[PDB]
């Protein structure tokens, strides 16, 4: 290459396949090049090549630049046909033009060489020698020597475009990793997978795993497959039948220096492109091992990560290694969440357990002799698991912790000795035989298994961390037990693969990146290359979906637990019987009315439900009919709600009466099926409108009726012919066939999870499905067994969500103006990852609507692509202010709606409107007067400190080192006073959020699944109870707490959190159905009962949710009744003490404000008792 031949191209793969051929070339993009570069370049050539799709007009004035100026110049098209006109232009033979089109159009590195000896030659009558152009393969192998390694076969997927570039460095790093693991990399580039060539996946077939640096292959409208959509169109069943996993590695198409900057490790791109949808295919999450890097030219290159390469070949090598190894040679770790052992929603965690041990027997795996599993008891395998693994025992050196801990980079190192201390530390370190230290940790053995207890996260160690330190990185404990479970200790388990017992445990929420993990990551220090399998539940998407990121999880999601309705009992039966009878003396003796409305007005009085009914005084006579409407609709909707009715065990799926329940609960709701309204409620089809308006009688016979014909198509086996001859209903029928046709069979999958994990154990592929709730019309959601997928993050909110937020704000408008005659000049709303992938985004529609903002959608894609503000006439109100508590889950699944929402709030707040039209932009301008910052003055998103999650009020009444508002608030504000957004990013902003919080007038959260409650889950009274209690601390007066019931998108309710407290007290809490159904549960169903207490607990001590006479009942029927308290001490003491002293504890702080000392008597003997027993 002596001659210099200067190449023009649009298309930076030519420039790059220039610079790969080593010949001597200049390049230059024409979309990036101007008047004096040209002619500076033009100086230097020989030969000039322009190559440019558009012809001739696209680039006329490069093109008649050059032609001016004598060099010989090439001209040929970037289409696959050549263009006539750029031939004949071309200053050399139009033969010359049109052979090195053919060189340019194949491409790649060989002909890119073989060009510039062609043109030198023909042009200059040089004599270099030139070979012809050669097609390059749509896919291929890149070639390299055979290391004669003899572990597994890791296939390597990369793009066509990278290999005919030469930038292969970065798949040549990760095929070293591979050999450094044992293992005999299969580097393969191929233009995609979705239409991948049939002798390419033949090929793959002598792959044991595939390690994929590609988008995603099942389909391009991955909005369209998710939850309701059709997801059978999403089609991987070519990837599929190879039946490995399928690994992504990721390749991020940002910098490597500003990857380890920030926690905030992938760009919005790289999280929906190489992370959400890929999730849709099946594929593992796993880290990035190569970043985009630029050069002067603008020409990119992917440039490896070594270390992460070993991390993405390790993880690669370990779960084809699966396949390898027998079930009796197969050693596995099984890890219960903590913190209480087992926590796992809607799941019977000991039972599971014993039922996946006694599979795992079977199937081959020694399983030794674990108490319960040979007696089928879940009870004594827990209690052995807590006598013996509660945090002979297992003992790690503290030269061989060192060791290890000194192969952490020192951002990891320095953060944990700073709060731990150095190394082994000070916790469960034993000096009695090394004095050293030995790190002790508690685990149960048996066979090839260890049952473990997941270490604590810390917070109990230190209290002061509650209050300052959401950050807490995990101790030298939780590193050194996790690091025992792998290779690398002398006396270390080994285990070929973990898996976690259900949602959820903690390592996937340690401090660290958002996704795309680093070495200094607290999950990927403790986890390493060890395969996770996680059964989840399969209606909490978001937090499944975190373990998929943060801990490369293979899910294997499970049923939710058997529901059924709520039913009455005691004095709400027998104000039905009443309700009932004033009818009758209305229609039949309207004289007599006065004489039942007094038994009714007794009856409520001596019950409290004057309490769940909001009445201070007694109406007027005149007005007491119009009361027991508002007792009717009450009435009716805590009798008809779904409650849980049971725990799932894994693998079980319902038959019977829990079957026919399950199946009626699935058929009240209108259905979203193939993206379509086609099937209605069974009810609805039977009459009902079930948009809140029914009356309370006809619920009742419409119920009646479904059930009946329910039952009757369950007697012919589920026949779908069955349906026409059970009913002259064709709306009916129809459903009725839908139930069998598609409900039943999906439900039946659900036999299938506990062999799905045993699958996984053995490396096989695991297909995915869309996640969600099956009691909200989301059928495609089973059936259970598969690692599910959410989401499209671009495409939310839906149209569907869309008009539910509009709903939930027009709902909360109308409550709060009817309680005080006025718009609230401000709604704080907490918004969650896991809620915008169950509704595909009601919360999120629900701020734009209260800010007068509507989405706009690409119809084609579904995608958000913008927002268009409603002017005030249109929106007929002012627009109301938003402050959004983000999870931190949310701010790293969601960053394009984070950027959204900020988007719309800085719109609004910048339009000229005034303020009785606009409270946005009125409170903009009150702070933008204080303190003259545009950005702090349209701050409105706040969530977890960078790096972190949680809201730490969990943590707090745990460790019970509070006293007042001011405590809870310090807290709250410690865990989530830091603002996202537009350049802020997650900065801290106290000042600010108490700013906007001090403005709050109504503290909102939104309901949007029935499996559980807001006294179910501990994140309810956290976030929305922090919320109440923090403006409370700030202002001295609790904003209005409002619950947004969007369980039923057709018929979405607001209600006080008040109202919900009690609703969810009688139809669940204290709810003898529920209650006999936890008995049938062992420890798990007295661990819920237990959890329970905690939680309304937790909800009163920041909201006061709690009335005197509700810990009353509370007390009698949980801890003093003689059977449940005899359940409690046979299947959990431990709960039955954790359940007395918090009661005792609501009496001690006077949130119980007036207990009979006869009572709290009786709660210190049960304390004395259980600690006795
Ligand atoms: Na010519």
């Amino acid at each position: 290459p002596e001659p210099t031949v200067l190449l023009l191209s649009t298309s930076d793969t030519d420039l790059i396949s220039a610079r790969s051929s080593g010949k001597n070339y200049r390049w230059a993009n024409p979309s990036r090049l101007s008047d004096l570069e040209l002619t500076d370049l033009l100086a230097e050539a020989s030969i000039v090549v322009i190559r440019i799709l558009g012809g001739y007009r696209a680039w006329q004035s490069g093109i008649d630049t050059v032609i001016a100026g004598g060099v010989p110049a090439v001209l040929v098209s970037g289409e696959q046909a050549a263009d006539a006109e750029l031939t004949d232009r071309s200053t050399v033979a139009a033969g010359t033009a049109l052979q090195a089109h053919i060189y340019l159009a194949h491409g790649g590195v060989d002909n890119l060489r073989e060009l510039h000896a062609f043109l030198c030659d023909t042009v200059l009558m040089t004599g270099f020698g030139f070979t012809p152009p050669v097609a390059t393969p749509t896919w291929g192998v890149l070639e390299r020597p055979d290391a004669g390694k003899t572990g597994p076969t890791i296939a390597v997927l990369y793009y066509r475009a990278q290999h005919l570039a030469g930038n292969t460095g970065y798949v040549e790093a990760l095929c070293r990793a591979i050999e450094d693991a044992g293992g005999r990399p299969l580097p393969l580039y191929c233009a995609s997978l979705r239409t991948a060539e049939p002798r390419l996946l033949e090929r793959l077939g002598g792959a044991d795993a595939m390690v994929v640096t590609v988008l995603a292959a099942g389909g391009v409208k991955p909005a369209a497959a998710s939850a309701g959509g059709d997801d059978d169109s999403w089609n991987v069943e070519h990837l599929a039948a190879l039946d490995i996993p399928i690994l992504q590695g990721l390749c991020l198409t940002s910098p490597r220096d500003q990857w380890c900057a920030n926690d905030d490790g992938l760009s919005p791109l790289d999280v929906a492109s190489q992370v959400a949808v890929p999730e849709f295919d099946g594929r593992i999450i796993t880290v990035p091992f190569s970043f985009k890097e630029i050069d002067d030219d603008g020409l990119i290159s992917y440039v490896a990560d070594p270390e992460r390469c070993a991390r993405v070949a390790g993880l690669a090598v370990r779960h084809a290694r699966l396949r390898q190894v027998a079930p009796a040679d197969k050693r596995v770790a099984l890890v219960f969440s903590a913190y209480r052992i087992g926590n796992a929603v809607g799941l019977d965690t000991p039972a599971s357990a014993v039922a996946l041990l006694q599979a795992m027997r079977q199937r081959g795996y020694r399983v030794g002799d674990l108490p319960g599993v040979e007696s089928n008891d879940g009870d004594a395998l827990i209690h052995a698991l807590i006598e013996c693994g509660g945090h002979n025992p297992i003992r790690v050196s503290a030269k061989e912790y060192r060791d290890w801990f000194a192969t952490l980079p020192a951002e990891l190192t320095d953060v944990v000795t700073a709060y731990w201390g150095p190394p082994p530390g000070e916790l469960f370190v034993d000096r009695s035989h090394d004095p050293d230290g030995e790190i002790v940790i508690a685990a149960l053995r048996a066979g090839n298994l260890v049952l473990m207890v997941q270490p604590p996260r810390g917070f109990g160690e230190n209290p002061v961390a509650i209050y300052h330190d959401p950050d807490l990185p995990p101790s030298h404990h939780y590193l050194a037990a996790y690091r025992w479970l792998d290779t690398g200790f002398s006396n270390g388990f080994g285990a070929h693969a973990v898996v976690h017992l259900g949602k959820h445990g903690n390592l996937e929420w340690l401090p660290g990146k958002t996704l795309g993990m680093s070495a200094s990551c607290g999950p990927d220090a403790a986890l390493g290359d060890l395969p996770l399998i996680y059964p989840f539940l399969v209606n909490d998407p978001g937090e499944g979906t975190q373990a998929k990121r943060r801990a490369h999880a293979v899910l294997v999601d499970h049923l939710i637990p058997p529901m059924a309705r709520a039913e009455t009992y005691g004095d709400i039966a027998r104000l039905e019987q009443l309700l009932d009878e004033h009818a009758s003396v209305a229609a039949l003796d309207p004289g007599k009315l006065p004489a039942i409305r007094q038994q009714i007005w007794t009856l409520i009085r001596a019950a409290k439900m004057d309490h769940d009914l909001g009445l201070t005084e007694r109406p007027e006579e005149d007005s007491f009919d119009d009361m027991l409407l508002h007792v009717d609709g009450w009435l009716c909707e805590i009798k008809d709600v779904q409650i849980r009715d049971g725990l799932h065990i894994l693998g079980q799926n319902p038959t019977g009466e829990q079957e026919l329940d399950l199946v009626l609960a699935i058929l009240r709701a209108r259905q979203l099926f193939g993206g379509a309204h086609a099937i209605p409620g069974l009810r609805q089809a039977l009459g009902l409108a079930e948009d809140g308006t029914d009356e309370r009688a006809t619920v009742d016979q419409t119920e009646a009726k479904a059930r009946e014909l329910v039952a009757a198509l369950q007697a012919t086996g589920w026949d779908p012919s069955a349906a026409d001859r059970l009913t002259g209903n064709a709306d009916a029928a129809a459903v009725l066939r839908f139930a069998a046709t598609e409900v039943i069979p999906r439900l039946a999958g659900t036999a299938t999870e506990i062999e799905q994990v045993l699958r996984a154990l053995d490396g096989r592929f695991i297909p995915a499905g869309p996640s969600g709730s099956p009691l909200r019309g989301l059928v495609n959601v089973l059936p259970t067994g598969r690692n599910f997928y959410s989401v499209d993050p671009k495409a939310v909110p839906s149209r569907l969500a869309w008009e539910a937020g509009v709903a939930l704000a027009d709902s909360l408008l109308a409550r709060y103006r009817d309680e005080h005659g006025r718009w609230p000049r401000s709604v704080g709303l907490s918004v969650w990852g896991t809620s915008a992938m169950r509704t595909a985004g009601d919360d999120i529609a629900e701020v734009l609507a209260l800010l007068g903002v509507r989405p706009v959608w690409d119809d084609a894609s579904r995608r958000v692509i913008d927002l268009a503000p409603m002017q005030p006439a249109e929106l007929g109100r002012p627009r109301i202010d938003v402050t959004v508590r983000i999870s931190g889950f949310f701010r790293d699944a969601f960053p394009h709606v984070v950027t959204m929402l900020d988007d719309a709030v800085r719109l609004v707040a910048d339009l000229d409107e005034a303020a009785e039209d606009n409270y946005v932009r009125a409170h903009a301008q009150a702070d933008l007067a204080h303190h003259g910052d545009q950005r702090r003055a349209t701050t409105r998103i706040f969530g977890s400190k960078p790096g972190t999650y949680g809201a730490g009020l969990l943590q707090l009444i745990d460790s019970r080192s509070w006293r007042d508002d001011a405590d809870l608030a310090q807290v709250y504000t410690a865990w989530g006073g830091f603002a996202y957004g537009r350049d802020l990013d997650g900065r801290e902003a106290i000042d600010d959020m108490n700013r906007q919080y001090r403005r709050i007038a109504v503290a909102a959260k939104n309901t949007d699944t029935r499996e559980h409650d807001i006294a179910d889950s501990d994140d309810y009274f956290q976030y929305h109870g922090g919320m109440v209690a923090t403006v409370r601390a700030l202002t001295g007066q609790a904003p209005a707490a409002y619950i947004g019931d969007n369980t039923r998108p057709d018929a979405i309710r607001t209600r006080t959190l008040s109202e919900e407290t009690t609703r969810v007290f009688r139809a669940r809490v204290v709810n003898p159905r529920w209650m006999a159904a936890m008995r049938r549960h062992g420890y798990k169903g007295a661990f819920e009962m237990a959890a329970t207490v905690d939680y309304l607990f937790g909800y009163d001590a920041t909201a006061g949710v709690m009335a005197d006479w509700m810990y009353e009942q509370l007390t009698q029927r949980y801890v003093l009744d003689a059977q449940n308290r005899t359940f409690m001490t046979e299947s959990n003491p431990w709960a039955l003490h954790g359940m007395a002293e918090r009661l005792l504890e609501a009496a001690g702080r006077g949130l119980w404000a007036q207990p009979a000392p006869e009572t709290l008597d009786g709660l210190r003997q049960v304390l004395l008792e259980t600690e006795g027993d």
